[PDB]
C-alpha cells in the first residue's frame, strides 16, 4: 500500500514571522497515524494545540492563520506545501510564537529540513480525498475550482498590471506525475512591492519583510541583487500557496486545482465549499503503490 508518512527524526530551525517580524523556534516532531499536522504553541501555558484542518482557518489577509480563541499561528501555508509535496501525513509543528518562519520566503528550507531528518513510512493506508464532480467558487473576478484528474495537477493564473510583470509568464500548470515539487516549485520565494510596504507595515503585515525573505520589487525592476530563482517565479509561488492552503483538507487530493486569481481566502473557500459538498468527494487509498495514479520519493 501507500503508506501514511512521519517524520524519521525531530528538526529544529530558528527564523522570524513575516508578517509580525518576531524570532521563533520551530520543532518538527514524529506523530502517529491519523494524527495529521498539529500546531503546537509551546511559549502558552498550558500549551495549546491547533490542528492543520480548514475549519481552524481563523483568518486569510495576506497568509493563511489558524486560530482558536485568542491563540494564533500565522503563516502556515509555505511549511504545509513542503508537507504536501513530500507527503507527510503525521507531524506536531512546534512554535515559540504566533508565526511560521519566513526563512528565505519560500519552501526551499522546509524540504531540505525535512529530507534530511527523513521520512518514517508508518503501517496505515495513506487516505487521499479523490474528486468525483466539479466544485467551483467564484468571488468578483477570482476563481478557485477543483476538477476530476487521476493526479494530482495545478494551473494558476494571475493578473498584475505593473511594468515587472509585461510580457513575463503569468500563468503555469505543473502535473506532480511529470514534475518535482522540490525542483519546480519549493525554491519560488514570496513576492512583495515597494509601493505597498507603507500600508502593509500600518497593518502589522510584513513588518519581517526585506530582500533576505522576499523577491522586492520597485516600479520597472526587482531590487534583490542576485534576481530571480525562475523567470516565472511569481507564478510559481501562487501554486506553492495554494498547495499549503488546500493541504488544509487534512489529506493529500486525487484531482486537479486551478486557480484564477485565487487567494488564501478563496482557497479555504473552496475548501469548505468541497468539505459540505460531500457527493463531489471520496476518501480513497491505494493497495498497491506502483497501480496508483501518484508516487512519492523514497523516505
Ligand atoms: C518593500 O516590501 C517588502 O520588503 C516586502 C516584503 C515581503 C512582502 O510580502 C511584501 C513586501
Ligand atoms: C495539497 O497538495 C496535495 O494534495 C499534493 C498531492 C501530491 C503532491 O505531489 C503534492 C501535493
Ligand atoms: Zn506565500
Amino acid at each position: 500500500m501507500i503508506k501514511q508518512r512521519t517524520l524519521k527524526n525531530i528538526i529544529r530551525a530558528t527564523g522570524v514571522g513575516l508578517h509580525s517580524g518576531e524570532k521563533v523556534y520551530l520543532t518538527l516532531k514524529p506523530a502517529p497515524v491519523d494524527t495529521g499536522i498539529v500546531f503546537s504553541r509551546t511559549d502558552l501555558d498550558p500549551v495549546v494545540e491547533i490542528p492543520a484542518r480548514a475549519e481552524n482557518v481563523g483568518e486569510t489577509t495576506m497568509s493563511t492563520t489558524l486560530v482558536k480563541g485568542d491563540v494564533k499561528v500565522d503563516t502556515v501555508e509555505h511549511l504545509l506545501s513542503a508537507m504536501a509535496g513530500l507527503g507527510i501525513d503525521n507531524a506536531y509543528v512546534e512554535l515559540s510564537a504566533s508565526e511560521v518562519p519566513i526563512m528565505d520566503g519560500s519552501a526551499g528550507p522546509f524540504v531540505f529540513l525535512i529530507q534530511s531528518a527523513g521520512l518514517q513510512e508508518q503501517e496505515a493506508a495513506k487516505k487521499f480525498i479523490r474528486i468525483k464532480r466539479e466544485v467551483s467558487v467564484e468571488e468578483g473576478d477570482k476563481r478557485a475550482v477543483f476538477v476530476p484528474f487521476d493526479g494530482f495537477k495545478v494551473s494558476f493564473e494571475i493578473d498584475f498590471d505593473h511594468p515587472v510583470f509585461r510580457g513575463r509568464t503569468q500563468q503555469a500548470s505543473v502535473d506532480f506525475s511529470s514534475t518535482s515539487f522540490v525542483k519546480e516549485v519549493s525554491r519560488a520565494r514570496t513576492f512583495g512591492f515597494m509601493r505597498d510596504i507603507e500600508y502593509l507595515r500600518s497593518q502589522n503585515l510584513a513588518l519581517g519583510g526585506s530582500v533576505e525573505n522576499a523577491i522586492v520589487v520597485d516600479e520597472n525592476r526587482v531590487l534583490n541583487e542576485d534576481g530571480l530563482r525562475y523567470e516565472d517565479e511569481f507564478v510559481k509561488h501562487k501554486i506553492l500557496d495554494a498547495i499549503g492552503d488546500l493541504y488544509l483538507l487534512g489529506n493529500s487530493l486525487i484531482g486537479e486545482f486551478r486557480g484564477f486569481k485565487s487567494g488564501h481566502a478563496l482557497n479555504n473557500q473552496l475548501l469548505r465549499t468541497l468539505i459540505a459538498d460531500k457527493d463531489a468527494w471520496e476518501v480513497v487509498t491505494f493497495e498497491d503503490a506502483r497501480t496508483a495514479p501518484i508516487s512519492y520519493m523514497r523516505p
